[PDB]
């Protein structure tokens, strides 16, 4: 119990997808559950701005969300794309990605710093599914400051046709993952 | 501990795949584990009737299983395709899908009510794998009555060739998922 | 708490990929977490020997790792490809695959003894992703002795082109799974 760090169910716009957009244009739902040596995660994204919700009118698209954490395990909102700190339900460090399992400053050892999977986008018209490649990069590149941990999410759409012809709420079906915690 | 709602390991025929089949023609193994703000799930299906175990002689097939729950979190067996209530191992409401994260009566917000993935069918002859698209829909459509929650599973086979030439035990490899609980 | 059986984060070479190789040529990271009636798992592999790290110069490849356990839930290292016993973090039987859900000596019932999924290999040059079919077989074939449980991992590369032209650290992106425990 009380072993859950998250963005809260239906959070307000809390991240920035478009660079240079003083306003949050996306809604990221991230749920991290401590479960022994593993963190059980859940991640889905919803777009809010007209710009975000138009990215799927093109056959190709990329969305990246970077989370940087300090030694205590607190989200460094100024440097991260997620602008609202995570909470608990009703020791953030225990929800963080092991710097041992996932080491920093290493390209010789950067490969074991990635989780790769597939999630989907359901079109607004015929409700068809477009697969989205999703990658989660743990630690590895500490942007700067006193970044003690990092979690970067990236969704990539690479289709032969555009999933939408016009504005439609961008949504990424839920991607499940786990990673070894710093305990 | 005691935070697990399931159908029991090797249950008897407990669901109805073919509409209008007074008898249960399938064996659904569903395991739901409470783990903080997330339910960790496991689902696999085994076919029992000659009819079910012949669905894979065609290149296309669809199987749907709807679970409807009341406010307490109890399976409404008369309305659901699963006909035997779930049990525990030796607060069902805490195993239910958040009506906040996954709202009812909403097509404007029905997309974030789906989990989509792939699981597999292993042929009885050359043991080859056929991918099965699987979708889990949370709440969204409350069939009727005092349905407080809903979980619908759907497997879809869409192949160029038929996986089987004759009767063979239909089996769906295990699909893992998670969803935000009503806590 | 203390409900986690694993190989330890960055273990030393601990398994044998190439048959007849008195020395361990691979690093397997396996994390098993007890979570109610389900074990939550995480598995990734890193190759150490020049031979292992050359397997991806061919368009096709197969890697198999067999774990055999005794009644207590202890790894039988002499018969298994994993040569170092698992530990805990700071009742192995409770981390074992149910012999009920996953029965032995049964091909009539061998299909429900498999978990199938996809994980990836990131090439060393252009960092592209090659999908790897992964299969986990639970119990089913008890090699011999007093094998009370079995977990076999198998990764298969089947590409049109070879992912690498020369030696490169073989790595399999993390595959997540769950199975019903013997409780």
């Amino acid at each position: 119990s009380i072993n859950t760090l998250w963005t809260g169910i239906n959070p307000p716009p809390n991240c920035q997808i478009v660079e240079n957009t003083n306003t949050n244009d996306g809604k990221l739902t991230l749920v991290l559950v401590k479960n022994g040596g593993l963190v059980n995660g859940y991640v889905s994204l919803v777009g809010v701005s007209d710009t975000v919700n138009q990215m799927f009118t093109q056959k190709t698209a990329n969305i990246q969300l970077r989370l940087y954490f300090d030694s205590s395990g607190n989200l460094l909102t100024e440097e991260s794309d997620l602008k609202i700190p995570l909470k608990n339900k009703s020791s953030s460090k225990a929800f963080m990605p092991s710097t041992t399992a996932y080491p920093f400053n290493t390209t010789t050892r950067d490969s074991e710093n990635y989780i790769h999977g597939i999630c989907y986008y359901m079109t607004s018209y015929d409700r068809s599914l477009f697969p989205l490649n999703i990658s989660i990069m743990l630690n590895s590149r500490m942007i700067s400051s006193n970044v003690a941990y990092a979690i970067q999410f990236e969704w990539n759409l690479n289709a032969s046709e555009s999933p939408e012809s016009n504005i439609a709420t961008l949504t990424t079906s839920p991607f499940f993952f786990s990673y070894i915690t710093e305990d």
